[PDB]
């Protein structure tokens, strides 16, 4: 019984998953780790995400979850409407859901899905450039005020075609700003100036978001209670003393701590799992939550980066930044951006209040815009970089992927580092292809890895987190 509105939906709920089963895996495992927001607090598991060893089946369904369960109602949608918006729409939201994936793995299956052959990574990006632009240009030519059709259809914009097209382009942005180390950095800064040009998401109201009448992803916090938050993100806002704490975290609160609280990334606790559920501070959510995909803050971080980049972005590097802290202040109902832009507060210390993981700062950089501006360009990267992870919260595989790209945040090093070929310092760089590749598609699957391999600035073994993907070219 195909119906086009549940299979939007069915496609929405990929982007961010609201299926509970994939978000363990995808976001709360994989993205928290590696984002530094998130650590797991089930002290019997040996191999896990966080130190980078985990069980070979917990890799399933960030790759054949995704695919498995996106392309049948990407097909279903193809064989039942010729509607150009229709079509448009399914599109955008395919392009959606793998930019996620590519960035997660390299090569992918993806223009030859019909298991299915690799693209490389760059011919992922290129199509799905294509790709944004085809279904840009049927929202444009088909588009009118009133009601589009789609006001049932669509828990995201509930049919408003005008907003969609804000959204394409500011995700235009974001794999535009992705691509700048490499050899198509001059096609991505055009791309990025053309999007701009044709309206990103500049105010809150405009903030894609998933709504859902049961947030299931609070089951993982709240109710199973299996991840608690991560140090990483509490040395910086609370060295910041960030308003924003309030709404993004709750308070441990007992004989020994009053507070904000976050637990190190990548250890084997030797205490109880109640004890990592009660010491630490949990995120703040409940079971009426949007899913957040893309904000007007993010694409002020964006703009001031590519202006920073003296890519034209319409204005100023220092302007976006400064706009960027106060639209996510604002998201939040959180008061006092102007002072806290001021801010010359470092990270704080992380002082483990079970007294195992105690370290050093992992970062000196402060909030205030440093007046050099490209004469500082590192550390001006670096603040934009920072704010934009700390509004970003909890899109971890958002943060992971730009934390490889540019380096920062600087996080803290895991303590175990059961990796094969990962280093310490360097971190995860990417996830490996999970068994089922390996046992049911390994002639396509072997190419992908010699592929992988070709397309890196850093082999490490082949299919191992050490291996960077293409877009990760960065010098260190
Ligand atoms: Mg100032």
């Amino acid at each position: 019984n195909y119906d086009l509105g549940s299979t939007i939906r069915g496609l929405q709920g990929l982007v961010i998953p609201a299926q509970e089963h994939l978000y363990q895996f995808m976001e709360a495992m994989c993205g928290g780790s590696y984002a530094g927001y998130f650590g797991e607090t089930r002290t019997g598991w040996l191999e896990k995400y966080s130190t980078y060893n985990p069980k070979t089946d917990w890799l399933k369904a960030p790759f054949t979850d995704v695919i498995s369960e996106t392309y049948p109602k990407y097909y279903a949608v193809l064989q039942h409407e010729d509607a150009p918006v229709a079509l448009a729409l399914a599109k955008l939201l395919r392009v959606t859901i793998m930019q996620r994936v590519t960035d997660i793995y390299g090569p992918i299956p993806y223009s030859k899905v019909l298991n299915a052959a690799y693209d490389s990574q760059k011919d992922v990006y290129m199509r799905m450039f294509q790709e944004l632009e085809e279904a840009d240009q049927a929202l444009e030519d088909n588009m009118t005020e009133g009601n589009s059709g789609f006001e049932k259809l669509d828990d995201v914009y509930y049919g408003k075609l005008q907003q969609w097209r804000l959204f394409l382009h500011s995700l235009q942005l974001r794999m535009a700003m992705r691509l700048c180390y490499t050899d198509m950095a001059a096609e991505a800064q055009s791309i990025a100036e053309k999007a701009v040009t044709a309206g990103v998401i500049e105010k809150n109201d405009d903030n894609a978001l998933f709504h859902v009448a049961e947030n299931r992803s609070a089951l993982c916090f709240n109710d199973w209670k299996d991840y608690r938050v991560g140090a990483d993100i509490i040395c910086y806002m609370n060295g910041y003393a960030d308003p924003r704490r309030d709404k993004y975290f709750t308070k441990v609160k007992n004989n020994d701590q009053e507070g904000y609280y976050g637990m190190r990334i990548g250890i084997n606790s030797p205490f109880s799992d109640d004890d990592m559920i009660t010491s630490y501070s949990n995120r703040l959510m409940t079971a009426s939550d949007p899913y957040v995909w893309m904000t007007a803050s993010e694409v002020a971080f964006l703009r001031a980066e590519g202006a920073l980049r003296k890519w034209n972005m319409g204005g100023e590097a220092k302007d976006f930044y400064e706009t960027g802290v106060k639209l996510s202040f604002e998201e939040h109902g959180a008061s006092g951006a102007e002072d806290y832009l001021n801010s010359i507060a470092s990270p704080s210390g992380y002082t483990d209040p079970l007294g195992s993981y105690s370290t050093g700062s992992p970062a000196n950089i402060t909030v205030k815009w440093n007046e050099m501006g490209e004469q500082a360009f590192e550390e001006n990267l670096e603040r934009i970089i920072t704010q934009k992870w700390i509004a970003l919260f909890p899109n971890g595989i958002e943060s992971w992927s730009e934390h490889r790209r540019t380096g920062y945040p600087k996080l803290l090093p895991v303590v175990v580092n059961k990796g094969r070929n990962v280093s310490t310092e360097a971190g995860m760089r990417r996830l490996m292809y999970p068994n089922e590749e390996y046992t049911q598609n390994s002639f396509h699957l072997n190419n992908a890895i010699n592929v992988l391999i070709k397309e890196s600035s850093n082999n490490q073994g082949g299919d191992t987190g050490g291996t960077h993907v293409w877009w990760d070219r960065k010098a260190n």
